[PDB]
DNA sequence: AGGACCC
DNA sequence: TAGGGTCCT
């Protein structure tokens, strides 16, 4: 059975937050800037030739006038992110998050309920919302086409809805599956929409430059599959399937094999509630054991007020570290007690008996709640 | 714990 | 070269 499901892509998501806050930073290139690297630029700055993720000096060298906002605390990008999922399940309840500013819907039911209400005369005036993959033309005799002409007018729907309650723009993908959704969804940048025909498919998947570009596919599988001079989406989908299993396991193997045809047959989840809550930062070293403890108190101090915020319980702790010139982590359950929320005192101990347990009394410190309940 | 993947 | 997240072995 075929599936409508869409891909919504917000854009330049905290940057488009920070020129929310303070309007004076809209017609300025914007970069939000994390410890010496700008994370994310608006498009006003992608023109100028800043790019996602370069470090502070390469992008005021390639952009001397940029403006940079310090977006270390998550705490309004992760405000709006969920405002983003909640409007988006009012229109179907099963969204998936993915990161912050992306999330699938399944459309599929939706669609159906929307086509037992028209009229045969009304079904010759389906119409698209916004662009079609390709320009490929479209059969309206086509039921697919049909059923993704109406996924791109729920994802228009969704994206007014977006900029009208949340004053936020963004993009969306129409497709068959997750995966083709999510590599239409940015074909045309920044605020628009496309949708993709099945006729289209291949096109859209050769249409990447390296295996490195398929969700599902990292540094490590990427790097593994060059190895096997693997190189091009048709390497891959050519690939003599046995070999690719015993390098990679069954598992890897045949997952990615099927992504590299753009077939994908893993459904929506409802991401719901957090599975976790954690804070962490990053310095040029940290080798005083007694002020690691006070970077580790301020850390939790905040994730006690999120936690708490939530109103279900932690039942799990951990402390992970990264040591000097490659992480480590160490955990414990949460006293039942302690549960019961000056709980700060009590964790802190239990944090540093886990820090020491971990080190012999520095680069990274990061506290973690996990097994909410 | 750790590892892979994602944003 | 940041600060987050998911699920699997
Ligand atoms: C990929 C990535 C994103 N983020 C944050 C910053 C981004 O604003 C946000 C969403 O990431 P993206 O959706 O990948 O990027 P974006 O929305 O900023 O840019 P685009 O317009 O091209 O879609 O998550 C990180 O902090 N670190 C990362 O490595
Ligand atoms: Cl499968
Ligand atoms: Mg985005």
């Amino acid at each position: 059975s075929s599936r409508v499901i869409v891909h919504v892509d917000l854009d330049c998501f905290y940057a488009q937050v920070e020129m929310i806050s303070n309007p004076e930073l809209k017609d300025k290139p914007l970069g939000v800037q994390q410890k010496y690297l700008v994370v994310t630029c608006n498009y006003e700055a992608r023109k100028l030739g800043v790019k996602k993720l370069m470090n502070v000096r390469d992008a005021k060298e390639k952009c001397p006038q940029l403006v940079l906002v310090n977006g270390e605390d998550l705490t309004r990008y992760r405000e709006m992110s969920y405002k983003v999922t909640e409007l988006l399940e009012e229109f179907s309840p099963v969204v998936e998050r993915l990161g912050f500013d992306e999330n699938f819907v399944d459309l599929t039911e939706m669609v159906e309920k929307r086509l037992q209400q028209l009229q045969s005369d009304e079904l010759s005036a389906v119409t698209v919302s916004g662009h079609v993959y390709n320009n490929q033309s479209i059969n309206l005799l086509d039921v697919l086409h049909i059923r993704l002409l109406v996924g791109s007018q729920i994802a228009a729907e969704m994206r007014e809805a977006m900029y009208n309650q949340l004053g936020l723009t963004g993009c969306a993908g129409v497709a068959s599956n997750k995966l083709l959704a999510k590599l239409v969804s940015g074909v045309f940048k920044p605020n628009q929409q496309t949708v993709l025909l099945p006729e289209s498919c291949q096109h859209l998947i050769h249409s990447l430059n390296h295996i490195k570009e398929i969700p599902g596919i990292g540094y490590k599988t990427a790097k593994c599959l060059e190895a096997l001079g693997i190189n091009s989406v048709r390497d891959l989908q050519t690939f003599s399937p046995k070999i690719l299993e015993k390098e990679l396991g069954i598992s890897v193997a045949q997952r990615i094999q099927k992504l590299s045809f753009g077939e994908d047959n893993s459904p929506v989840i409802l991401s719901g509630p957090p599975q976790s809550f954690s804070e962490e930062d990053s310095f040029k070293k940290c080798s005083s054991e007694v002020e690691a403890k006070n970077k580790i108190e301020e850390l939790l101090a905040s994730l006690l007020n999120r936690v708490c915020q939530d109103g279900r319980k932690p039942h799990t702790v951990r402390l992970i570290i990264r040591r000097y010139s490659g992480r480590e982590s160490r955990q414990c359950p949460i006293p039942s007690h302690v549960i019961q929320k000056d709980v700060m005192t009590p964790m802190v101990d239990i944090l540093m008996k886990l820090f020491r347990n971990m080190v012999n009394v520095l680069t990274l410190l990061s506290v973690c709640f996990c097994n909410l309940k």
